[PDB]
C-alpha cells in the first residue's frame, strides 16, 4: 500500500516514499505526467529531488526520483545503474511510474539536468518513454564518476581486479548501448539543451549524437547561454517550461 | 497508466494486465489482499491463474500472478526466477502488490500449491509478507524441474557446459537460500499443508522445515487427506478460507 | 569439394576457402608445408593472412589461417578457441592441413607473431606438429584481450554473472594447459623470438618457459631488436627464413 | 597427408584411416561420391564397414565410416555423437568428405542401414547433404543403447548422477533436434526404408515422420519384405542401388 511506503520525510509538503531501494515523490494530478530524475549532489550533500519548484503550481501529476542509495559512504548514487550493474534501478522506477501515473506515456516528460539527464534518458530509452527533456548529460559515465569521487567508482567498479576495468568500461559505455539498443521505430521526442560555454558535456553531446545518428534517430539540440552552472539551468528550465506548455 | 497495462484478456470476472513480463489478474475490494502464484501446468496446458473461484463472492483485494514466458518452447515458468538466476521477477510482484494493495502487509496473504507455494515462498521471504499458507512445495527445486521438463530446466542452466553443476545447484538451493537469508525477527505466520500420502513433498516439507527450523522460524504444518492430488488441494483450499477467516 | 568451398576472394596469387568458419588460403607446393595464423588486426581492420609474401617464391605447399569470425560485433577472433571455450576451431584446421599437405609432419611449419603465434602454440601442442617458429605469444590470453576489445573477451566469457570468473581463468589458462597436458615425448623444435625492449612479452615468454620446462620441453628463445613493433616483426621475418632453410 | 593417416588395416584392398579418431576407408572415383557409416555390431565384434560389395565394381568416389572408439569396454560407437554429447565427430566426418570427395553435394550418396541410418541422418541434416538413403533408423537413441549395451550407455550418461537423465534425454532426441534445426529450404532426397515386419522400427519411424511432418519436410518411406533381419537388409541394398543408378 502506497502509504506504508512513507520514508517520514515531506519535501515542500511532498511526502517521500521508498520502493526496492528506490526513493521518490509523488503527487497525483491530470493531464501530464512530470518525471524528474535528482542531479549528482556536491559532496557531503544529500540527494535532492530537482524541479520540484516549477511544478508546485501546476495540476500535472508528479513525480521525482532519487538515485541509489549506496555505497553507504559516499550516499550520492550510482547514475540509476544497481550494484549488480543491470537494469534493476530502473526496473523499480518503470514500476513505479507506470502503477501510479494516470496518463499515457506520450503525456508523460521526463527531465534532469545532469546525471539527472542520463537517469532520464536511461529509463526512457529502456522502456520508451518518448519525451525526454534534459541537459548536459554525461556520456562517459565512468570518466565523469572518477572526477567527483573514487569511493563511489570503486564500490561500482567491484572488488575483482581482473574485473575492475572491465566493469569500468562497462559502466562507462552504459548510456551509449541504451542507445544502441533501443527501439528505433519509436516516435522519440528527444532534447538536449547544453550552456554554450560548458565545453566538457559539448563534447559529451556530440559523443551521444553519433550515437544517435548511426541508429537513425533525430533528436532536438539547443544552445542556451551559459556554462555548467546556473545560468545554463536557468535557461533549461524555462526551456522545458515552454515545451510542457 | 493501470489501464494501458491490459492484455484484452478477461479471466472470470477479473482483467489481465501485463507489466514487464509479468502477467496478473487485479480486483480491488477491501479489509484483506489476496495474492496467488500459478501452480506448474500440466504438459501443452497453458499458465492458468490458481484460486479465483475461492474469492469471486469475498469482496477482498485480489491479484494472481503468472510465472515467466520463457522458454518460449515450454512456456509454463521458471519457478518465478529469471533467466538471469535472480530476483527480477519477484521484484517486479513486489512492486505491483506494493503499489496496487490498499491493505496492510499484516493484511495480505500468500497463496499457492505445488509451484505456486515455492512462488509465494520466495515473494514473502524475500520482502517480508508474514502470511504465507501453501500446500506441498518443492524444495529441491531443480530435482523437481527436471521431471517435468528438461527444456525448462536445460534453459535456466544455461549454455556453457563447465557452469551447468554450479547453476544446477544454485537453482535447486535458491528457496533453501531464501530461508537461509530471511528475517528471522518478523512474525511469521507461515502454513504449510500437504497430503498424507504426499510422500515427495512430504519429505520436501521436512527439508523446508529444517530450514526454518535453525532460523528459529516456527511454521504451522498439516498433513491433509490425500497425496499429489485433487483430494489434497480441495482439502488444501478448505484450509487456506479457515485460516484466512 | 574443395573447389566447392571457394569464398570468391583471392588474396595475392591464392584462393581462398571457407570450411566449417574457417576461412584459409591454400597453394599446393614441394618439400615442405608452410603454416601461417592471422595476428590480431588493430581495430576496425579485417583480420588478414599474415607471411604470404615470404613464401610466394618458395614453391612450398603454403596455408594460411584466419581465426574466428564471431562476434560479429568486433569480428577480430577468438584466439582460435570456439564460442564454448574449446578445441572445435583448432581441429578444423587440423582436419584442413592433414588432408590437404603432401609433405610429413616434421616438414611442416608453423608461424605466426602475436596472437597468431599463440593459434600455432595452440594447434602445433594439440595434434603433435613439432616446428613451430614464433614471435612473441601471449601467456595470459583473457588479461591480453581485454586491453584491446571488451567486446570479445566479454563474448568468450558469456553471460552468466557467476560464471564470468570461472571462464576467465579458463580463457587466461587455455594455451598453459595445452603445454601442461601435451606429449612430453615429441622431439619438439619450438622457436620463439621476442623482442629486446617487448617487456610485457619478455614476460608472457618467461610464463611460457616455466611451463616448457617443467614439461621437460627444450625450447629456443632468442632475443630480437625491437619492441613489439615492426622492427621486431622484420627481425621474426629473417629468423623463420633462416630456420625453415 | 593422406597417406601419413593410415592404420595399417586394409579391407577388401582398401587402406584404412584415421583422423582425430574417426576410421574410414577411401577410394578416388569419378561422377558420385557414396558415403557408408557403420552399424552397431554384435557384442565382441569389431565395427565394420557396411556396403563396401556393393560398389566394389563401380567407378564412384567411396568413402565408409565407422563410429567413435569409445567406451573401450565395449567400443561399438555412441552414436556419431562425441563424449562430450556435441558434434564433434560429425564435424571431423564433414571436413574428411569436404576436402577428399570430387563431387558436388547432390551428387553424393549417405547410405547406412540402422546406427548406419541414423548416422546418415546426423551428418546430413546438420551439414546440408541432400540425398539419404537408410533403412529402419532409431528415433529414440538412447532407448535403443539401452538394450544393447549397458557399458555404453553408462559411458555416454556420464559419471554425475545429477545430469545421467538429463544425458539420457538430450542423448534420446539427438536426432529428433537435428530434424526440428535443419534447413527445411534445402531440397531434400531422403529414402528411408523398413521391413514390414519390423515393428519396433516401424514405429520409429512414425516418429520421425512426425518431426519431419512438423518442419514441412517430404520424405519418401518404402515398406519391403523381411523384418529387422537380413531379408529387409537385402532389399534396402537392392533398393539403394537402383536410386543411385
Ligand atoms: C538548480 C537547483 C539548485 C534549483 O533549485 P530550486 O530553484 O530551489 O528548485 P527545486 O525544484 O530543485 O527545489 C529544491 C527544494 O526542495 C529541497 N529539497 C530537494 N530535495 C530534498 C530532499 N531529499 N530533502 C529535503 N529537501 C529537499 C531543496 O533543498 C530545495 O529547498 P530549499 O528551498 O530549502 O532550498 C536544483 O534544481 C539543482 O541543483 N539541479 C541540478 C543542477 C545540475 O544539474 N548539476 C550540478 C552538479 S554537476
Ligand atoms: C484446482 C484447479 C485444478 C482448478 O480448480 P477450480 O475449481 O477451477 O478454481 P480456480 O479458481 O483455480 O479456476 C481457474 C479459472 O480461471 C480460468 N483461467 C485461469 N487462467 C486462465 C488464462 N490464462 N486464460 C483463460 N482462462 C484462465 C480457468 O480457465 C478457470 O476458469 P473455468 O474453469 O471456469 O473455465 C486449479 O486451481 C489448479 O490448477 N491448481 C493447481 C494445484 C497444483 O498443485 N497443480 C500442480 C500439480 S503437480
Ligand atoms: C608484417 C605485416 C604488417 C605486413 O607485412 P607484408 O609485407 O604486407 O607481408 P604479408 O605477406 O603479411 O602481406 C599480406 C598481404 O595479403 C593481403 N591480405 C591479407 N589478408 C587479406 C584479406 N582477408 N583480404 C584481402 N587481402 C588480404 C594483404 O592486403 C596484403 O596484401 P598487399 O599489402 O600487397 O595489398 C603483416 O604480416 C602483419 O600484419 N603481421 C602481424 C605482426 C603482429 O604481431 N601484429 C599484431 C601486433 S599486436
Ligand atoms: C548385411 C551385411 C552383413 C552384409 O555383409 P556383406 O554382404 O559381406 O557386404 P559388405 O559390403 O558390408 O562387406 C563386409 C566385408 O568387409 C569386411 N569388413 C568390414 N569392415 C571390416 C573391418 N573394420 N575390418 C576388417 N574387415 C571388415 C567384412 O567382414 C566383410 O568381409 P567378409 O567377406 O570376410 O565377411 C553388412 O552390410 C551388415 O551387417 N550391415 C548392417 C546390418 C544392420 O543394419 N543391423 C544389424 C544390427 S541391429
Amino acid at each position: 500500500m502506497l502509504s506504508n511506503l512513507k520514508t517520514g520525510n515531506n519535501i515542500l509538503g511532498l511526502p517521500e516514499f521508498e520502493l526496492n531501494g528506490c526513493r521518490f515523490l509523488y503527487k497525483k494530478g491530470i493531464e501530464k505526467t512530470i518525471i524528474t530524475f535528482s542531479a549528482f549532489p556536491p559532496k557531503d550533500i544529500a540527494q535532492k529531488y530537482n524541479y520540484i519548484k516549477d511544478f508546485l503550481s501546476s495540476n500535472y501529476t508528479f513525480l521525482a526520483f532519487l538515485d541509489t542509495k549506496y555505497p553507504e559512504d559516499d550516499a550520492r548514487g550510482t547514475y540509476y545503474i544497481t550494484n549488480e550493474l543491470d537494469n534493476g534501478y530502473l526496473q523499480t522506477i518503470h514500476c513505479i511510474i507506470q502503477l501510479l501515473s494516470n496518463t499515457n506515456q506520450e503525456d508523460t516528460y521526463l527531465l534532469g539536468s545532469s546525471k539527472g539527464g542520463v537517469g532520464a534518458l536511461l529509463l526512457g530509452l529502456t522502456y520508451n518513454y518518448p519525451n525526454i527533456i534534459i541537459n548536459a548529460p554525461q556520456a562517459k559515465l565512468a570518466d565523469y564518476i572518477k572526477t567527483r569521487s573514487k569511493t563511489i567508482l570503486s564500490y561500482m567498479l567491484g572488488t575483482s581486479k581482473r574485473f575492475q576495468d572491465i566493469n569500468y568500461d562497462y559502466i562507462n559505455d552504459f548510456l551509449l548501448s541504451k542507445i544502441k539498443t533501443c527501439d528505433s521505430s519509436l516516435k522519440w521526442n528527444i532534447h538536449i539543451t547544453c550552456g554554450k560555454d560548458d565545453s566538457y558535456h559539448l563534447n559529451e553531446l556530440e559523443i551521444l549524437k553519433n550515437e544517435f545518428n548511426i541508429k537513425a534517430i533525430t533528436i532536438k539540440t539547443k544552445l542556451i547561454s551559459g556554462g555548467a552552472d546556473n545560468e545554463a539551468i536557468a535557461h533549461y528550465r524555462e526551456y522545458f517550461k515552454t515545451i510542457i506548455q
